């Protein structure tokens, strides 16, 4: 509404400009902005994404109330996105009862057991990753990990979310890979998304203008790939089985499968790149992990679902990387009605934000927060960690529904990569690594390392 909201409410924060709000402070990035507001304004602060008031919180008792306790009542949705079109039936886009329906219809799909049946599919794609990484190893040149890791995550998310085993997509150009690489190029963030927050009044203009985020041609191609696969009779196989049992629509099923591709693409690759950078800069950790990988899996044994859940240091290396690098950076909930959370009034429409990046590097909960130290997640130090400060996958009923799949997908990759390759930085390697100023938290310069046969 007005810019005097947090002023009248007595909530500290940066002074906004008349129409821009606090967007000019974003030239440093979402992460550096949140940490600056944390050190300056203390626990709770407020800013304006143009005209939208945003209230940031830090108290874990208050974060739990927003994410867990009062989720279904008030903080059920996130800030409405831009021109969604038919993707309104996406679980990340859906709101209120429509989302609660889609969340339940897809909840049995991401279960331990249903994920256990997908591991033989994901592991087979780790083999293609090992062969393609050894290819750039023979050239004796520093490997750009974004290519190999970006290919693996794309190959896994496509076969799991569409059944089609596209196998090597580093070079082959299946009509699926053609439309997939085209559709996965429709999310450059900066186009519209940033300016949408300044002018949310332009969102309804673009929706009626028939201009959508994903080109309908690729969408039409994705529909045939579902119908032709449906005409033949693993994410699509589990949602089709849900159809044969408020039911689940066929158009809705397409939108949900598209979300899984966007969700698990740059996220899985970035983390896999963030991890290998830390394994290279801290080779004492990489060696200790390879010893555990070879102990649980001798002679480059295949990674089993149960063995991955037994490798403990692998779990510690992934968790410590996700602390230093929360890909989402923030969690956001829209206040649906005037409420008082743990002794603070939040009016209707205000977006409540949790600076995950700032909390993951807050010196109160962490010691030497900037140094990569996997032992923070040891068995002796696993209990004193607040699950509402460390939220790389969010929390509450609206958390990352693809968390178990993502961690398994990435751990299966690291096994076959570490049990066959060693990683050391080159001259082009960025020390210290710089973070991207975009909206996904990526390595500023792509991770450039060297690989060995071992
Ligand atoms: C390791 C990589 C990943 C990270 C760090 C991650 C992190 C997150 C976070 C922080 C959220 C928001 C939680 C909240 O709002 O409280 C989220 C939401 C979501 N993630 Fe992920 N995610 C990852 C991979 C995936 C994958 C592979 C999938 C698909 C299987 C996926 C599907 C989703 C969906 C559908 C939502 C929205 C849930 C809803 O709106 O109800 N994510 N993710
Ligand atoms: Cl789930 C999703 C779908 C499409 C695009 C982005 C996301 C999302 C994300 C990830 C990193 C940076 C911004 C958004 C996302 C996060 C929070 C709320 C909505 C979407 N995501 C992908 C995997 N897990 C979460």
């Amino acid at each position: 509404h007005s810019h005097g909201l947090f002023k009248k409410l007595g909530i500290p924060g940066p002074t906004p400009l008349p129409f821009l709000g606090n967007i000019l402070s974003y030239h440093k990035g979402f992460c550096m902005f949140d940490m600056e507001c944390h050190k300056k304004y203390g626990k709770v602060w407020g800013f304006y994404d143009g005209q939208q008031p945003v209230l940031a919180i830090t108290d874990p008792d208050m974060i739990k109330t927003v994410l867990v306790k009062e989720c279904y009542s008030v903080f059920t949705n996130r800030r409405p996105f831009g021109p969604v079109g038919f993707m309104k039936s996406a679980i990340s886009i859906a709101e209120d009862e429509e989302w609660k329906r889609l969340r339940s219809l897809l909840s049995p799909t991401f279960t331990s057991g249903k994920l256990k049946e997908m591991v033989p599919i994901i592991a087979q794609y780790g083999d293609v990753l090992v062969r393609n990484l050894r290819r750039e190893a023979e050239t004796g040149k520093p490997v750009t990990l974004k290519d190999v890791f970006g290919a693996y995550s794309m190959d896994v998310i496509t076969s799991t979310s569409f059944g089609v085993n596209i196998d090597s997509l580093n070079n082959p150009q299946d009509p699926f890979v053609e439309n997939t690489k085209k559709l996965l190029r429709f999310d450059f963030l900066d186009p519209f998304f940033l300016s949408i927050t300044v002018f949310p009044f332009l969102i309804p203009i673009l929706e009626v203008l028939n201009i959508c985020v994903f080109p309908r041609e690729v969408t039409n191609f994705l529909r045939k790939s579902v119908k032709r696969m449906k005409e033949s009779r693993d994410f699509l196989q589990l949602m089709i089985d849900s159809q044969n049992s408020k039911a689940l629509s066929d158009l809705e099923l397409v939108a949900q499968s598209i979300i899984f591709i966007f969700a698990g693409y740059e996220t899985t690759s970035s983390v896999l790149s963030f991890i290998m950078y830390e394994l290279a800069t801290h080779p004492d950790v990489q060696q200790k992990l390879q010893e555990e990988i070879d102990a649980v899996l001798p002679n480059k044994a295949p990674p089993t679902y149960d063995t991955v859940l037994q490798m403990e240091y692998l779990d510690m290396v992934v968790n410590e990387t996700l602390r230093l690098f929360p890909i989402a950076m923030r969690l956001e909930r829209v206040c649906k009605k005037d409420v008082e959370i743990n002794g603070m009034f939040i009016p209707k429409g205000v977006v409540v934000m949790i600076p995950s990046y700032a909390l993951h590097r807050d010196p109160k909960y962490w010691t030497e927060p900037e140094k990569f130290l996997p032992e923070r997640f040891s068995k002796k130090n696993k209990d004193n960690i607040d699950p509402y400060i460390y939220t790389p996958f969010g929390s509450g009923p609206r958390n990352c529904i693809g968390m178990r799949f993502a961690l398994m997908n990435m751990k299966l990759a690291l096994i076959r990569v570490l049990q066959n390759f060693s990683f050391k930085p080159c001259k082009e390697t960025q020390i210290p690594l710089k973070l991207s100023l975009g909206g996904l938290l990526q390595p500023e310069k792509p991770v450039v390392l060297k690989v060995e046969s071992r």
